[PDB]
């Protein structure tokens, strides 16, 4: 994926886009999970959104040689910190929609603090 700049119309779909993680980012702000995940690669922030957490998973994955080893979509985490994130001995990047929404496996997301106008 290098020449994908404004897509194709022609046995490509209208776009290739799926899942929360820029159209729907949300300013992610999860327990020790993802952070164990992203503070490893390079992360660094009190808080996250599922767009850094979109590239940056992507890269604890394809590192720390957690992959597959056919087209590094099969990425293996016994005993992983991205095992942390779900669990699986394996899991496909590939389908970042699947991926991405057994991530976020209960629920979290920006907080925004409210008030009930007379209080």
């Amino acid at each position: 994926m290098c020449n994908t700049n404004m897509s194709v119309p022609t046995d490509g779909a209208v776009t290739t886009s799926q899942i929360p993680a820029s159209e729907q980012e949300t300013l992610v702000r999860p327990k020790p999970l993802l952070l164990k995940l992203l503070k490893s690669v390079g992360a660094q922030k009190d808080t996250y959104t599922m767009k850094e957490v979109l590239f940056y998973l992507g890269q604890y994955i394809m590192t720390k040689r957690l992959y597959d080893e056919k087209q590094q979509h099969i990425v293996y985490c016994s005993n992983d910190l991205l095992g942390d994130l779900f669990g699986v001995p394996s899991f496909s990047v590939k389908e970042h929609r699947k991926i991405y929404t057994m991530i976020y496996r209960n629920l979290v997301v920006v907080n925004q603090q409210e008030s009930s106008d007379s209080s």
